[PDB]
């Protein structure tokens, strides 16, 4: 991805965009019941913690676009990706827009408090005033998309999340490039059933596992792995990608029965930003929040571990290739023991930054020991082996109960938390409870104990 240009938006045709600059996240009332060193990411250049030009550091991640066409290995992975792919015989019919809208099996409906983008930011209009639940009415939206129509500017806000002190001080902080209402309708139109087929079938066949639950398919994943995994992360996936990896893209999709919407994808490739008051034009760079952000991103790492495998490895079996992934994230497997190291060299021709499996500082080898998925480890539970527990570590989340958004959502979050942590066992699942029972506002909670989850999971299989 790189910034094609930058400038005011008054000098394009665009109104100013308001982005919040304090973050609505503080200290909760376990903030010193837990370890933690995480802290709101910096939302304004004038953030007192700045050590560096914030503008600059937030759109550092377009380190530029490195491969321009797609080659013959490229081209080998759609094929073999697409193969895959058609076997899950998806349907390729356009999605009627009542269900684009609120939802259908295997799709849910449209987020209700997300950014409703341009231009309904700039006309105080919300999604509220669009969409009624209950009505599923589609005649407002109807004359919305017929008015200002689609392939709109992509509001950009900085997210407010909690980040590292390092990445605080480098003002390292993500960006939401939010499409419009009108580009998520029709995106969700063109490939509402892509996405639901995804969401149904994650696993080896689609190589996604967007849309999956944790607790019951950490059970499901080994017995898709081939004996060898490999993995492998990646430095700004989503700005590191060149135009020819969307290109390829489109071919896989033509493929399956969508050549007649890649446009879309067009969109996605090429797109238009607004932030604050300027407006920049991106080539390459998937944008972060679009629909579909996630399941492109999972469908373009399918072809990029394909095609470095056939650059590296020259007669590698891409039907022995097990992968999973999940945007950037990715657990794969092989028959063989493959380099990583290796791979990883072969990916900075194609314009990937890649780096050792869980910021290891060298290529170690991939087992079932160490490595995670969705930051989640694999354990075998110890009475019954055939079920695996996804594990996350508990640091994640202590630093994510040190802080709220919300008091009137502290039970929601807290229960959350709850429910990752537990798989780290009785006596851990204990301590964490007891801590929270050591102020008032956890004692009001309403928290389940570690046998009624125990069983709740044995219960959901
Ligand atoms: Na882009």
């Amino acid at each position: 991805g790189e910034i094609q240009w930058m400038r005011p938006s008054k000098e394009v045709g665009y109104p100013i965009i308001n982005a919040p600059s304090k973050t609505k996240l503080e200290p909760s009332a376990f903030h010193y019941v837990f370890e933690g060193v995480k802290e709101p990411a910096v939302l304004t250049k004038n953030d007192p913690r700045l050590k560096t030009d914030f503008e600059e550091a937030i759109f550092s991640k377009y380190v530029g676009n490195k491969i321009t066409e797609v080659d013959e290995y490229m081209k080998e992975a759609v094929d073999h990706y697409a193969g895959q792919l058609m076997s899950l015989d998806i349907n390729t019919e356009q999605m009627c827009l009542e269900d684009a809208m609120y939802g259908t099996d295997g799709l849910e409906a449209l987020d209700l408090s997300t950014s409703a983008g341009y231009p309904y930011v700039a006309m105080g209009k919300k999604k509220r005033d669009i969409l009624n639940k209950q009505t599923r009415d589609t005649k407002e939206m109807q004359k919305l998309l017929d008015t200002y129509g689609i392939n709109l500017p992509l509001v950009t806000y900085v997210k407010d999340e909690l980040r590292s002190k390092t990445k605080v001080e480098q003002g390292k902080s993500r960006l939401i490039e939010a499409s419009s209402l009108n580009d998520s309708v029709a995106m969700r139109m063109a490939f509402g059933n892509l996405y639901a087929a995804f969401h149904k079938n994650p696993g080896v066949i689609t190589g996604s596992a967007v849309g999956c639950d944790p607790d019951l398919f950490w059970s499901k994943i080994p017995v898709l792995m081939e004996e060898k995994l490999f993995a492998f992360d990646y430095t700004g996936y989503d700005a590191s990608l060149s135009p020819a990896w969307f290109e390829a893209l489109k071919m896989v999709l033509e493929k399956i029965g969508f050549g007649d919407r890649v446009d879309y994808i067009d969109y996605l490739n090429h797109s238009h930003h607004l932030y604050k008051n300027k407006t920049y034009c991106v080539k390459g760079g998937m944008p972060s929040a679009v629909s579909g952000t996630s399941i492109f991103n999972s469908m373009i790492n399918n072809l990029i571990i394909r095609t470095l495998l056939l650059k590296t490895y020259k007669g590698i079996d891409l039907d022995h290739l097990k992968m999973i992934a999940y945007g950037d994230d990715v657990i794969a497997s092989y028959p063989h023991e493959v380099d990583a190291s290796l791979l990883a060299q072969s990916g900075k021709d194609y314009g990937l930054t890649m780096t050792p499996a869980d910021k290891s500082a060298t290529f170690e080898t991939v087992t079932w020991e160490n490595v995670t998925f969705l930051k989640r480890f694999f354990r075998a539970d110890e009475k019954y082996p055939f079920l695996i527990h996804p594990v996350m570590p508990m640091k994640e989340i202590h630093e994510s109960i040190r802080w709220t958004k919300d008091p009137r959502n502290t039970q929601d979050h807290v229960r959350s938390l709850c429910l990752l942590a537990w798989h780290n066992g009785e006596e851990e699942y204990n301590k964490f409870l007891a801590k929270i029972r050591s102020v008032p506002i956890g004692r009001a909670l309403d928290l389940p104990e570690y046998s009624t989850l125990y069983d709740r999971w044995l219960d959901s299989f």
